[PDB]
């Protein structure tokens, strides 16, 4: 069952982020356990992200995983202060270094298509998406994370993958994508 494997792979925080998130879209995440466990996978690339930050203490600030009331007033402290234009939609971090936000995606498809769609759905957001094939890409071919921190979060989603096809989990999982 998939909802057994997303409670043993994803730590319980991350978890509870999936539900709430799942819920406020009137998603039961018993029902819809692909999705359920999509969720915990682009949570967690937020977060890995966020954890990679010579300068600055820390170099992005983390906006996914967030009520949207506290997302707001990150997103707004950031725009008040640096001056950076405010976004339409809530992204998944705000980089200091380059001064501006970037939309994680990760698809089990090819990056190419489902980099459009995003860009599509979105301006001036700085777009990086991963996918379960091992690929990437970001706008106009700037990753900026190093190759070091990249190659983790890879290793990581291809964990994911193979302890979901060891459970026969991963064909359904890719499918499901639509
Ligand atoms: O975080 C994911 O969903 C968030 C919650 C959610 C939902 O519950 C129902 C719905 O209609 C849309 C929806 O948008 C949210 C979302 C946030 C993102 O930052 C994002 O990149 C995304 O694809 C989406 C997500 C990411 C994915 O990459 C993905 O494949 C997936 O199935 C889901
Ligand atoms: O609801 C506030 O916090 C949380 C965020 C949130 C949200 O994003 C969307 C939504 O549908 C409801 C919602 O409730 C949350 C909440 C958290 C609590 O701990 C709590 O006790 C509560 O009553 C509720 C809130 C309300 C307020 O009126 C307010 O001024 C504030 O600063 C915060
Ligand atoms: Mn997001
Ligand atoms: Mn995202």
């Amino acid at each position: 069952a998939m909802e057994d494997f997303v409670r043993q792979c994803f730590n319980p925080m991350i978890v509870e982020l999936a539900e709430k998130a799942m819920k406020e879209y009137g998603e039961d995440p018993k029902i819809e356990t692909n999705k359920f466990a999509a969720i915990c996978t682009h949570l967690e690339v937020c977060f890995m992200y966020s954890d990679f930050g010579a300068l600055l203490k820390h170099r992005f600030e983390i906006i996914e995983g967030r009520d949207r009331i506290m997302a707001w007033t990150v997103v707004n402290s950031i725009c008040n202060t640096t001056g950076v234009e405010k976004p339409k939609f809530l992204p998944d971090l705000y980089d200091y270094k380059e001064n501006r936000f970037i939309e994680i995606g990760v698809t089990r498809r090819e990056v190419h298509i489902y980099y459009l769609e995003k860009a599509n759905k979105i301006e001036k957001t700085h777009i990086h998406i991963f996918s379960f094939t091992g690929e990437e890409m970001a706008t106009k071919a700037d990753y900026t994370l190093d190759e070091e921190s990249r190659a983790r979060i890879k290793t990581r989603l291809f964990t994911i993958r193979q302890e979901m096809a060891s459970r026969s989990l991963w064909d359904s999982f890719r499918q499901s994508e639509r």
